[PDB]
């Protein structure tokens, strides 16, 4: 058919290529999955930008997930913080996953914490947290040479 | 895929008996592996501290290796900085390196730069040096349950 064509089709390979991908990825079971190919479905900006496709990675995990209204905000992490410092919905996640939301956070250079989440993340996450954190990280750096 | 990610949950899981599977850890070549291996004995004394551990296995990578002055420095990251800030050394190695190096004294609470190395690394690092600091928090992290 015509090009447009051609690049819809490419799209829809290109797309059907990455899920099989993410398929391969760490989660903690399969409800982390699901959460995560529905969020990254919700935030759009997933597709380009892998700091919030690594964002929606963590948003899914089920503590998170089924603790946080996450389809309400327009940014990934925007519940996490306000003018007086962490909110009463992450000061309920274990301490962690505050770790883990922080340490994201510090990927794009807001340090909610001090010491910072990254810091008090790799003195304390157990090998769960250490997996979630491998798996995040790499798709933040998915670009990588 | 999952590979490394397995295998650095392997080396945690069994790292009682780690001294006896160093030679199966991610090197970027067979001289990171050899200075490691050198620097483990020559700060034998510090390494049961999983921070020390981990620093000697930055240290050991050759652009570092071979730019420090390893008898003139008490423990393995004390020529990174002193009363006067980072040290011409420091300086002098390349960029990505230095944020490595960073990002490890960033899990002491010592914080280098601004953004943090750890921020700077997980916008810039290439598929080697993600691979360096992923295998260096395994080490870090090796008394994860």
């Amino acid at each position: 058919g015509s090009h447009m064509f051609n690049m819809l089709e490419q799209q829809i390979i290109h797309s059907q290529d990455m899920a099989h991908f993410r398929s391969e990825f760490f989660y903690v079971n399969h409800e982390h999955r699901e959460n995560y190919e529905a969020l990254l479905i919700y935030y759009k900006n997933s597709i380009d930008n892998p700091i919030v496709d690594g964002a929606c990675y963590i948003l899914a995990l089920p503590e998170i997930f089924n603790s946080v209204d996450v389809f309400e905000s327009e940014l990934p992490f925007s519940w996490v913080y306000d003018e007086n410092g962490i909110t009463e919905t992450m000061k309920s996640l274990s301490i962690p996953l505050q770790y883990l939301v922080a340490a994201a956070l510090e990927v794009t250079d807001v340090n909610i914490f001090k010491p910072s989440g990254f810091t008090m993340g790799m003195n304390n996450w157990n090998i769960a947290q250490m997996r979630i954190f491998w798996q995040y990280t790499a798709i933040i750096r998915k670009e990588a040479l």
